[PDB]
């Protein structure tokens, strides 16, 4: 075969993995991202801890296809973004560590690192990534919703696409989980689900 990759894919840190006390307060609010970035153009591109887009270049440009989390090391994002695909950041080469395909997850350095939490009735902040966007936090209420095996949290599917694999945090800043896993309800709906809500 060949010894260069199938597609570069780059990552671009947008966003401080937090809590954000103004989407509280409102229902969303922008966050800072940086110079201040006034706009954020997909095409152009631009590991420690935060929330990253996930970038193709292709001839035209590059084209967000997903987002992600950064934490302790290991980077967190939807399988169905990457297909497992080897990740670039500034020169640097991450490697997939773990995945699993029904639950629409892979990790990169490492092991599950995510250890927001959630519980019936509280409200979490979705730090959407969206294609085109800067960095906005939107407050929302979960739903509970059986499995099938047990229960999962989940969010109704308000974001881009390629919003997939931002970060939905508790108060106290911690991941419960990523935007962007698609599933099929009983009566024909499609939510987000969230799981570390899952239990079984």
């Amino acid at each position: 075969g060949s010894h260069m990759l199938e597609a570069d894919l780059e990552l671009e840190r947008a966003a401080d993995v937090r809590w954000e006390e103004q989407a509280e307060i409102s229902g969303s609010s922008p966050i800072l991202s940086i110079s201040i970035k006034n706009e954020e153009e997909e095409q152009t591109l631009g590991l420690e801890d935060g929330a990253y887009r996930i970038k193709q270049k292709g001839i035209l440009g590059y084209s967000q296809i997903g987002a992600g989390v950064y934490k302790e090391g290991t980077f967190h994002t939807m399988w169905h973004v990457t297909r497992g695909a080897v990740l670039m950041h500034k020169g640097k080469r991450i490697e997939p560590s773990w995945a699993d395909v029904k639950k629409d997850l892979i990790s990169y350095g490492g092991g599950w690192k995510l250890e927001g939490e959630w519980k019936e009735g509280e409200e979490v902040q979705v730090l959407a990534l969206e294609p085109g966007k800067n960095p906005r936090a939107v407050q929302t209420k979960p739903g509970l919703f059986k499995t099938n095996t047990g229960t999962i949290g989940c969010v109704s599917l308000d974001f881009s696409p390629g919003t997939s694999g931002s970060p939905i945090v508790d108060k106290k800043g911690k991941v419960v989980g990523l935007y962007g896993n698609g599933v099929v309800t009983r009566s024909g709906a499609y939510v987000s689900a969230i799981a570390n809500t899952e239990k079984s």
